[PDB]
């Protein structure tokens, strides 16, 4: 998160770390087996860091549990990005807690202009790579569909959104990667990428949770 500000201790209490050794990626908890993060953060096996605030250090409400089955949409497509989405089934269910908190999913896609907070892991600099030990937040607002196209033509499909600044100064940035974007309550969106980060006319492009409703359903049904 490039330009944001350290979030209260465990006031994200959805936001988890992706870890094979280091952080790597984040993603959200949205019941208590089950975590959605993006297709790019795929790796063969996970540890899923739930409870985190300084991802260095251990505070007292840490939960770590290896992920069983870590499934990418199957038309996820790498050069694109288009369909940035998957499902991690934990090897055990968590326990819940203030905490350790589901989000919900989306009743609608949101509207442009709707506040959303994104936050994460990743790196903190608009040049140049700062991992932060402490999970960082950033508030900001869903970006009109054409000015998304606009700064990214033809690379923006349906099912992504921009979120940010067309200043540049604040955004998401690697290693927020597969985290999330959630507005009035509920997850509409999902790191996914951007030319750079943090630059101007080049806002973050998140994939647009409110498409996957069904999949993410029918996905959890199924395994
Ligand atoms: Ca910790």
């Amino acid at each position: 998160i490039v330009g944001g500000y350290t979030c209260q201790e465990n006031s994200v209490p959805y936001q988890v770390s992706l870890n094979s050794g280091y952080h790597f990626c984040g993603g959200s908890l949205i019941n208590d087996q089950w975590v959605v993060s993006a297709a790019h953060c795929y790796k063969s096996r996970i540890q899923v860091r739930l409870g985190e605030h300084n991802i260095n250090v251990l505070e007292g409400n840490e939960q770590f549990v290896n992920a069983a089955k870590i499934i990418k949409h199957p038309n996820f497509d790498r050069k694109t990005l288009n369909n940035d989405i998957m499902l991690i089934k934990l090897s055990s269910p968590v326990k819940l807690n203030a905490r350790v908190a589901t989000v919900a999913l989306p009743s609608s896609c949101a509207p442009a202009g709707t506040q959303c907070l994104i936050s994460g892991w990743g790196n903190t600099l608009s040049s140049g790579v700062n991992e932060p030990d402490l999970l960082q937040c950033l508030d900001a607002p869903l970006l009109p569909q054409a000015d998304c196209e606009a700064s990214y033509p033809g690379k923006i499909t349906d099912n992504m959104v921009c979120v940010g600044f067309l200043e540049g100064g604040k955004d998401s940035c690697q290693g927020d990667c597969g985290g999330p974007v959630v507005c009035n309550g509920e997850l509409q969106g999902i790191v996914s990428w951007g030319y750079g980060c943090a630059l101007p006319d080049n806002p973050g492009v998140y994939t647009k949770v409110c498409n996957y409703v069904d999949w993410i359903q029918d996905t959890i049904a199924a395994n």
